[PDB]
């Protein structure tokens, strides 16, 4: 509500190389750009992902609690309602 920043998915999807690279977890969007050499899984999984809602992957790896508390440091908006599925 108060100074929440919101994304349409045709933005999300144009950050989808290294040098940008943004993807949708549970309507959120995050800007995981310098998180791509760090991330356990590898750098290549989570390319062949990016600009686009990775949330099934995400939760088909089973992520422990503590890979879901590193999300908060790239968290950069939420995705417009319009574009949230049902
Ligand atoms: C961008 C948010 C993500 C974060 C913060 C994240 C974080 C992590 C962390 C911390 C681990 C180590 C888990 C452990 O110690 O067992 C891990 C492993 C892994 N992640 Fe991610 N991950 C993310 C997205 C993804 C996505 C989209 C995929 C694609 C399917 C993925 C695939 C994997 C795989 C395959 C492993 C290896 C698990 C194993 O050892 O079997 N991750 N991730």
């Amino acid at each position: 509500d108060p100074a929440v920043t919101y994304y349409r998915l045709e933005e999300v999807a144009k950050r989808n190389t290294a040098e940008e690279t943004w993807m949708v977890i549970h309507g959120r969007v995050y800007d995981i750009t310098r998180f791509l050499s760090e991330h356990p899984g590898g750098e290549e999984i989570l390319l062949e992902q990016a600009g686009a809602d990775a949330t099934e992957s995400f939760e088909d790896i089973g992520h422990s609690p503590d890979a879901r508390e590193m999300l908060k440091q790239y968290y950069i908006g939420d995705v417009h309602p319009n574009d949230l599925k049902p």
